[PDB]
């Protein structure tokens, strides 16, 4: 057998590289200067913020979980 460690949908939380509070909330589709750029809709867990983060940077997902949390 094995195991690894890939992408997931919308619901995921891990620590972004700003403030480390957010969970995916959804994925955004838009047209900005005449051309197709996708976006990612993450919630400020914190206030109930919002943050769109421009797939441009992420070039995946940018996000990485440290909660070590097992049985």
């Amino acid at each position: 057998a094995g195991h690894m460690q890939t992408s997931f949908k919308t619901g995921d939380k891990a620590v972004y590289p700003g403030q480390g509070v957010g969970e995916v909330m959804g994925i955004e589709h838009t047209e900005v200067a005449g051309q197709r750029q996708s976006f990612y809709v993450l919630r400020i867990l914190e206030n109930g913020m919002r943050i769109m983060i421009p797939i441009n940077k992420v070039g995946s997902v940018g996000l990485r979980e440290i909660i070590s949390e097992e049985d």
